[PDB]
């Protein structure tokens, strides 16, 4: 099982919660719509604190993380429920999220191809897993994909992880199957999520940009099928070991999960041999 971390040992190992930057010495690592994620350091180890600021996600994450335990998974150490807050305490993941890593956010260095085809194999086994053990992420996107100091992928974020109709529609939109948008829960909308992580893996573009044509990156799929452009014409220019084939091979698995119809996408064993044997 997990740690019941006391709320006092949590304030004072993220130095009071302290709001400001780690850029300019404070603990915020990051905040997003459920809470603010906090640096701290417990048993000389560092730690992400995610302070919640709803009940039902704490909760659902708690359930998932309890079950689910796997290489390709981020671990939580523990939470925090009596004191004035909710807390949540994980494993620190010192390379932060794909997202940022292809973005290179804060001047980290773009990575490589070879860093990409692994990121790519082990976020598969990860979702693998999850589709093993009967779970559905629903959130599937570059940001909740964490790395490690060896940039082994971790899933991330399983607060509205699902173990089939709903009215409360949930997701990232730029990421999401078509029907998923009309409110189907189904892992084969997991596959479709992971296609537009292999195409902002391909390309180094961000899922959506409201000052691009196309404004999805899903809708290059297009482009390339219509002749219009080419994958070569995408590939992220801040690589110097991608290889033609091997890139090719990536694509036509991005290109397989993006299937507008759910029962024409591979499943992710599938997707798991396609990658093994790009490589
Ligand atoms: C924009 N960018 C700066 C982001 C900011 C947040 C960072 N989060 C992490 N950083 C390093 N170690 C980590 N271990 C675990 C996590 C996260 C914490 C939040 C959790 C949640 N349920 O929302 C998921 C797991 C984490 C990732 C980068």
């Amino acid at each position: 099982r997990f740690h019941s971390f006391s709320f006092y040992e949590l304030k004072n190992v993220t130095n009071n919660f302290d709001e400001r930057p780690i850029s300019v010495g404070g603990n915020k690592m990051g905040e997003g719509g459920f809470g603010v994620v906090y640096k701290g350091y417990v048993n000389n180890t560092t730690v992400a604190v995610k302070k919640l600021a709803l009940k039902q996600q704490f909760d659902q994450e708690i359930k998932v993380m309890a079950k689910c335990q796997h290489e390709n998974l981020v671990e939580l150490l523990g939470f925090s429920s009596d004191g004035d807050d909710l807390c949540l305490v994980y494993v620190y993941m010192p390379n932060g999220s794909l997202l940022d890593r292809l973005s290179c956010l804060d001047g980290t260095p773009p990575l490589s191809w070879h860093m990409r085809c692994k990121i790519a194999q082990g976020a598969a086994n990860g979702i693998n897993f999850l589709h093993e053990n009967h779970h559905i992420h629903r959130d599937i996107k570059s940001a909740n994909i964490l790395l490690d100091e060896a940039f082994t992928a971790k899933i991330s974020d399983f607060g509205l992880a699902r173990a089939v109709m709903t009215s409360r529609i949930v997701g990232t939109t730029a990421y999401m199957a078509p029907e998923a948008l009309r409110g189907e829960i189904t892992p084969k909308s997991d596959i479709y999520s992971f296609g537009v992580v292999l195409l902002e893996i391909i390309t180094g573009l961000p899922a959506v940009d409201e000052h691009r044509e196309p404004q999805l990156l899903l809708d290059i799929k297009e482009e390339i099928e219509d002749e219009e452009k080419t994958i070569e014409d995408y590939i992220d220019k801040k690589m110097n070991d991608a290889d033609s084939t091997s890139v090719e091979a990536m694509y036509s698995v991005a290109s397989q999960c993006l299937h507008e119809k759910k029962n024409k996408r591979p499943d992710i064993k599938k997707v798991q041999q396609l990658l093994q044997e790009m490589t």
